[PDB]
Formats: structure tokens, C-alpha cells, sequence
């Protein structure tokens, strides 16, 4: 139902939205355990998830809309560490970390099927 | 262009379905630089969209027109054995024809 694809270029969230809305899908957001093993799987490192606590504090939102049902945080995650952490990555395992929407990581945009 | 993969490989005709799917088209260099960003994306032997399925000998792109650039590996294409009607780019850049049937990494472009 969702191909995950990607460039393999690493850059700042702001920069995966924009990618991936000119490939005219989203970032990639997974939906369950299957879903995230995919994105995973394609990223092969650290990637940003069209997940983001940006507009009320804490609570995680999907960027296409609607309050996060599904996730996979490592433990103790989210922190909003440091001078806060509004993005999301699906780090080593596929466990999730919030992370700095300015850090780096692998685009992995979703396109339905 | 963007160039994009889900790593996984299969045959031509599942590459050309998967890039349709997401209404893009499979990747074709049309130059060295081109060819250099499909090899980096794909890091393994991936198709590109080129194939001498048609006329035998005339590579041509599969969004059609005869083929301009191209990287062939020495001795290619020779349309090996039973048929060769596939091109794909090697782990170093260089192409190679290969049966359509044989299964490699998808590699789909964006303009
Ligand atoms: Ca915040
Ligand atoms: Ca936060
Ligand atoms: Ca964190
Ligand atoms: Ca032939
Ligand atoms: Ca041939
Ligand atoms: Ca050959």
C-alpha cells in the first residue's frame, strides 16, 4: 500500500519536505512495525519521519495531519534534548529518537500504492 | 533529475511497473554526470531505461528516441547468448547488456 523510496542524501528536515512534496509524495511516515522495518530497511542509517512536535509541544503530530498513533521510541525518547527536538528519526534497530529538525538525516520520502 | 530506489531488484518489466506506480519513469542517464548520480544512488548493478527490445542492435530510451550517451563496457553489447535486450549500469559506471529478465536494483527518475 506505500513504496518508501530515497536518494540517500542527508540533509535538514526542512529540506526532506521539500524534496519529497516535488517527487509530489510525503516524508515517510510508518503506520505499524511492517511499515517501519521498510523504511528502515531502505534508509539503511538514520532517517527523518514525517513526524514532528513543532506546533504544540510534545505532542507528535503526523506532517499530513492527525495526532501520532503507531511509534517505536527507544527508551527514554522523546527528551526534546537539549535547546529542544522537534523531528523524529528511526535510528539504529528502527528504534525512534526526536531529534533537531536542523540535524542531518536520511530522506525517505512514501508514495501510496 | 531526482533518482530514486527502494533497493530492491527485479526484472525489467517489475522496474518499468514500479516507476509507473510512482508515476516516474525508469532512470536514464543522458550524460556522464547523470550516469555518475545513477551509479551512487544504485550502488549495484541497476536497469536503466534503455532497452534494444524493438530492433535488435538500436538501443532505444523507453520513453522513446534513439540512444545518445551511452557508457558502454568494452565488447558491448553483444546481445550474449539466447539475447541481451536490457542495459544495465555496473558497480563502476560502465554498462552492460543483459537479458530483461535477469533481476537488478530499481532505480526511478523524477524530473
Ligand atoms: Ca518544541
Ligand atoms: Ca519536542
Ligand atoms: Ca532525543
Ligand atoms: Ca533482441
Ligand atoms: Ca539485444
Ligand atoms: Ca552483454
Amino acid at each position: 500500500k506505500k513504496f518508501f523510496v530515497t536518494n540517500h542524501e542527508r540533509m535538514p528536515f526542512s529540506k526532506v519536505k521539500a524534496l519529497c512534496s516535488e517527487l509530489r509524495g510525503t516524508v515517510a511516515i510508518p503506520r505499524n512495525a511492517e511499515e517501519n522495518k521498510a523504511i528502515q530497511e531502505v534508509a539503511k542509517t538514520s532517517a527523518f519521519l514525517g513526524i514532528t512536535d513543532e506546533v504544540t509541544e510534545g505532542q507528535f503530530m503526523y506532517v499530513t495531519g492527525g495526532r501520532l498513533t503507531y511509534s517505536n521510541w527507544k527508551k527514554d525518547e522523546p527528551n526534546d534534548h537539549g535547546s529542544g527536538e522537534d523531528c523524529v528519526t528511526i535510528v539504529d534497530n528502527g528504534l525512534w529518537n526526536d531529534i533537531s529538525c536542523q540535524a542531518s538525516h536520511t530522506a525517505v520520502c512514501e508514495f501510496p500504492a
